[PDB]
């Protein structure tokens, strides 16, 4: 029981300032299943397009939240996850050089 979530913030296509992309936040390997995931632009939240809760032997419970977004050299994004294993909501930033 009590397993913290593993997170992956990434974009669908290699980003270029201008072309509309998609930002996905992959969260998995956690338990219990109740978990909240917010997508953030400069600190405030955006498109809550979330998948349906799924489970697997190899990654326990997992989810995928995504939003359409347009890259700029000034706007920064990140994924915020809230789970009973995190004393304070964990925030992972979208690094676009990884």
């Amino acid at each position: 029981i009590q397993r913290p979530p593993k997170i992956q913030v990434y974009s669908r296509h290699p980003p270029e300032d201008g072309k509309p992309n998609y930002l996905n936040c992959y969260v998995y390997g956690f338990h219990p299943p109740q978990i909240e995931i917010d997508l953030l632009k400069n600190g405030e939240k955006i498109k809550s397009e979330q998948s349906d809760l799924s489970f697997s032997k190899d990654w326990s419970f997992y989810l995928l939240s995504h939003a359409e977004f347009t890259p700029n050299s000034k706007d920064q994004y990140s994924c915020r996850v809230k789970h009973v294993t995190l004393e304070q909501p964990r925030i992972v930033k979208w690094d676009r050089d990884l």
